[PDB]
RNA sequence: GGGGCCAUGAUCGAGAGGGACGGCCGGGGGCAUUCGUAUUGCGCCGCUAGAGGUGAAAUUCUUGGACCGGCGCAAGACGGA
């Protein structure tokens, strides 16, 4: 992708920052073509810290390297939590993965939050007495 | 059987009630219709090895392609803010 002055080749970064894991998924503008996808579990071997901000930081640094090899310079952030019937708050790996991209020599633009929210939800897991412990 | 006569005979309508009429009001009820994103399943494409879950793990699901991205198809619930 030869561009004059070396302009920003914008991509879309889908950050599935849920609990127990964190997906750092970078695609093209259409999202159909995956440039690079690495999760927090791919950088750690203990399942308890797959959602740790350190695990998401290593994934953001690895996905930032693959984008530079192909020509991607800027990223459109689309943060996403679990959403749907489950919780809608992003996990601890949201701020770490997003900040690690900005500190890895990448450009950030048009930050958004696409979390699946229902106009009317189905029945959530756990009885009417809830997950008691 | 025909007339005369009486001040000729009907208390009030309740800050009781029923009924009517008037312009409104309401997630009131029944029927029909429309829409909304989610959830699960399925098809095609992309990339890739884990993904699910937990205090920690395991059962389970994974190179016959899971989880994740995009496209749009079906079904039944439900009607968030």
């Amino acid at each position: 992708p030869q561009v004059a002055e070396g302009e920003n080749v914008f991509g879309v970064c889908h950050i599935f920052a849920s609990f127990n894991d964190t997906f750092v998924h970078v695609t093209d503008l259409s999202g159909k073509e995956t440039i690079c996808r690495v999760t927090g579990g791919m950088k750690v071997k203990a399942d308890r810290d797959e959602s740790s901000p350190y695990a998401a930081m290593l994934a953001a640094q690895d996905v930032a390297q693959k984008c530079k090899e192909l020509g991607i310079t800027a990223l459109h952030i689309k943060l996403r939590a679990t959403g749907g019937n489950r919780t809608k708050t992003p996990g601890p790996g949201a701020q770490s993965a997003l900040r690690a991209l900005a500190r890895s020599g990448m450009k950030i633009g048009r930050i958004e939050d696409v979390t699946p929210i229902p106009s009317d939800s189905t029945r959530r897991k756990g009885g009417r007495r809830g997950r008691r412990l």
